[PDB]
């Protein structure tokens, strides 16, 4: 290279292959490299994906420094990502100034206000979740969480942001590591795949939406874009905005809570004791509300602590658009800066036990010993996740009205202990499976 | 280029573009292109894919010199198709040696015997296809044909060479110009595309296969793949002919029924004469048999006269692997040479009237002024249709169910005339309407 940059710094860290740098050590996945060179090199070091150097951090105020003192100047935006084509100006993808305008447009969607006006909607999506598990528990027969999941978190995604119901066991669209690794030693490839329309998004998914969102339709998220786009929001803008939406609604809030009850069915007396806060906060089984859910502080050291061992974006990274000495270190122009959470998350260093689950780690009299810049679930700065509260709030009004009715066990063939997927992301190697018993 | 050989042949034809050679000259699509060359530079010409030299020929003679004469010699192989990955082993994508072993270890599928053996089974099919058909009939509402034929033309494939019975209204798999335009200007990228796991066949639809047919189980075709296979056949390259099958009996069946149906419905005359055929060999609504089938004239005057209207291939196509000097004329290594069907099945110098629909042209008073190397609805010598007969007997066994219940009739929302698809493939612009009568 070109892999002579940490050499030349100083810093420490794996020693590259030719073109492919230090990428055939991800063949046990991103979480254990980033783990593997935490205890091997301490508090930063430095890797190659292919060509393109990464700089790993660890030092709390230095990742304060990238993801909030210094991100409009010069950590602002992420790693490309390509072929992307229309959905260059989807907002996790944008840079600079664009994404600051999108970011401005699209925030005022997950103010408490209009959360708290889909609490409301959510609501009924919640009692189909119910009815449909209450046929495959009065049938003993278990059940595959992510599905029911998926199917109740589509459901919420697309009339929050929309207006659309579907009963998501009609099957209603759905969209979906071979070449993502081609990628990595040929990123020359990405402006090649563009002119080619080649998209990691088959184009049959998304056209199934580039008409879908003009399909939608017209005379919520999707009202808030055309009543704030009244230099506004083009139309093949805001479906790309709705792909991103659907995505994060769907995929992540239906992971997390397979997560979530693979952890309560291990430990039961964690589901007990959830279950009992629930009946003292909504009695008779009564419907959650804003600020019951909010008033529920077992139910978010659960979400928390599930958060801290399943961090499902696993690293945070931001380039480097100049050269800068952030807290004594020099970085250059054009390396990637990586914060490794999963790896921060399960610390020994920072957590005890830190591969139990424990949720009093989160209570109140233990959550100020815990430092917002190691615990990272959902990013920080300007650029965090901006649909935070809601995937809070939709997986917390899930978790409640499941529980409510449902205790669940492991099964004969539930995976104990979960293995990580030893892939690309952060999900289990088989899918979660647990027994289902009515309340 | 390049962009000299024809040229420097004297052989005639449309100046090309640099890069792009002639491939704006498609905007009305392959066909019309094609007769507008005929008509402005005679028996041969010659016109850039790209960089890609195509040779066009209309000679009988040289044409049976091409397809039957020179085959195994010179003209083996079609014009290379990519990015295909591991279809490439598909027959008819496969070159030379290999193709050989696959079109000798394929070929006994559509003995007489094997298809004889088929009509029990279809017989199945044709009476779900007219039930179907009853219900969207007794409610007077218009019916798009490749709907219900794709589904009746899917429940075919399935079952003639795997097993498995559908009733493809539960819509059970089902696979699929923005993109191959830049495969012409970009040939180059196809190796690329190779070592990136890219095809133009969409990872997953085809994965939903890459154990499906492994999943297909085991313990008709896939019999008759591996009892051939006791040098002999793999079982990615079994996937990879499934494959092709697949497609060929779904979308070739359902499409050329399409176009049938809406000629019968445009020409009614010719509709009843029909009817009246089938009910004197098959009276009582009897079911068709193989050699029924094979009895009935006017159907075949119908389906032949269709496929000369509609040879949905289009073009035939052959790799010069050497220079030949074939009835006269010097051809270069590497040119493609190509036979444009659809320009001479519509040749006023060969057809009256050659826009109309006119059965009778293949009566056999008439069917010997008929020049078997100007219509080849399924190509010529070793390389030609390999289900071929599988085809239309499938279509014909399908057309005699149907037209034994129903007639069609045109809709206010039939497209008449029909515009064919200025893209392309040959397909309509809108898809086919037809009302349904029962009788
Ligand atoms: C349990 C669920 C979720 C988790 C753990 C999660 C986590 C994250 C993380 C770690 C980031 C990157 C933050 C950074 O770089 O500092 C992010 C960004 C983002 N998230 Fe989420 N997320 C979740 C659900 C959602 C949902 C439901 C939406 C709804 C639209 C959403 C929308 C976004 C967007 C648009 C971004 C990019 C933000 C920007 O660049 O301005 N996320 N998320
Ligand atoms: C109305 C229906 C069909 C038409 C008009 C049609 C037409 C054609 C044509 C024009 C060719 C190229 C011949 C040449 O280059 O000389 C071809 C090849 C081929 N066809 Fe069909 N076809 C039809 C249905 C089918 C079906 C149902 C199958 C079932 C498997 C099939 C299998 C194949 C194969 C495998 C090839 C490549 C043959 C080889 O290279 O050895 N076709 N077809
Ligand atoms: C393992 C997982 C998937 C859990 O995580 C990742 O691997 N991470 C993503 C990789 S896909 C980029 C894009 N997906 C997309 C998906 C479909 C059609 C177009 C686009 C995206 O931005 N999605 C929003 C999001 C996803 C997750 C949480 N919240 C928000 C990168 C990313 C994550 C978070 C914020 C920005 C970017
Ligand atoms: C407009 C149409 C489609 C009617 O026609 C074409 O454009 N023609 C094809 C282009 S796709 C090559 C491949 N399809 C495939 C499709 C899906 C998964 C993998 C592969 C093929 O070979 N199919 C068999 C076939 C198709 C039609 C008739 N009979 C047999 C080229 C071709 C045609 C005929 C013989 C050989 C090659």
């Amino acid at each position: 290279h070109s892999h002579g940059l940490f050499k030349k710094l100083g810093i420490p860290g794996p020693t590259p292959l030719p073109f492919l740098g230090n990428i055939l050590s991800y063949h046990k996945g991103f979480c254990m490299f980033d783990m593997e060179c935490h205890k091997k090199y301490g508090k930063v070091w430095g890797f190659y994906d292919g060509q393109q150097p990464v700089l790993a951090i660890t030092d709390p105020d230095m990742i304060k420094t990238v993801l909030v003192k210094e991100c409009y100047s010069v950590f602002t935006n992420r790693r490309p990502f390509g072929p992307v084509g229309f959905m260059k100006s989807a907002i996790s993808i944008a840079e600079d100034e664009e994404w600051k305008r999108l970011r401005s447009l699209l925030s005022p969607t997950f103010t408490s206000g209009k959360l708290k006006e889909m609490v409301p909607i959510i609501a009924q999506y919640g009692d189909v979740l119910v009815r449909n598990l209450r046929r495959e528990a009065e049938t003993g027969k278990p059940v595959t969480l992510k599905d029911v999941f998926g199917a109740y978190s589509m459901d919420v995604i697309t009339s929050t942001s929309f207006g659309v119901n579907i009963d998501s066991l009609n099957n209603p669209q759905d969209p979906f590591d071979p070449f993502f690794l081609s990628i990595t030693v040929f990123p020359f490839l990405i402006p090649i795949l563009e002119v080619l329309n080649i998209c990691v998004f088959p184009r049959e998914v998304t056209n199934f939406l580039r008409k879908s969102v003009k399909r939608m339709k017209e005379s919520d998220f999707l009202q808030l874009m055309i009543d704030s786009q009244n230099k506004a929001l083009s139309d093949l803008e805001l479906v790309a905005q709705s792909i991103i939406f659907i995505f994060a609604g769907y995929e992540t809030t239906s992971s997390v809570l397979s997560f979530i009850m693979y952890e309560l069915a291990t430990h039961p007396d964690v589901q007990q004791k959830l279950q009992e806060e629930i009946d003292a906060v909504l009695p008779n089984k009564a419907p959650p509300t804003y600020d019951t859910v909010l008033q529920m502080e077992y139910l978010d050291m659960v979400v928390n602590e599930t958060l801290r061992l399943f961090p499902i974006a696993m690293r945070l990274e931001r380039v480097c658009k100049k050269d800068v000495e952030i807290n004594g270190m020099f970085i250059p122009k054009g390396v990637v800066v990586m914060i490794p959470s999963y790896a921060l998350h399960r610390d020994p260093k920072y957590w005890t036990e830190p591969e139990k689950f424990l949720p009093e780690r989160f209570s109140k009299k233990n959550k100020d010993n815990i430092d917002p810049y190691i615990y990272t679930p959902f990013g920080s700065g300007p650029r965090n996740c901006i649909g935070m509260r809601f995937a809070l709030m939709n997986m917390k009004l899930a978790l409640i009205r499941v529980l409510q009715n449902f205790s669940f066990k492991p099964c004969k063939e539930t995976q104990i202990p979960l293995k990580l997927s030893l892939g690309g992301l952060l999900q289990p190697e088989k899918p979660v499976v647990l027994k289902v018993e009515s309340r």
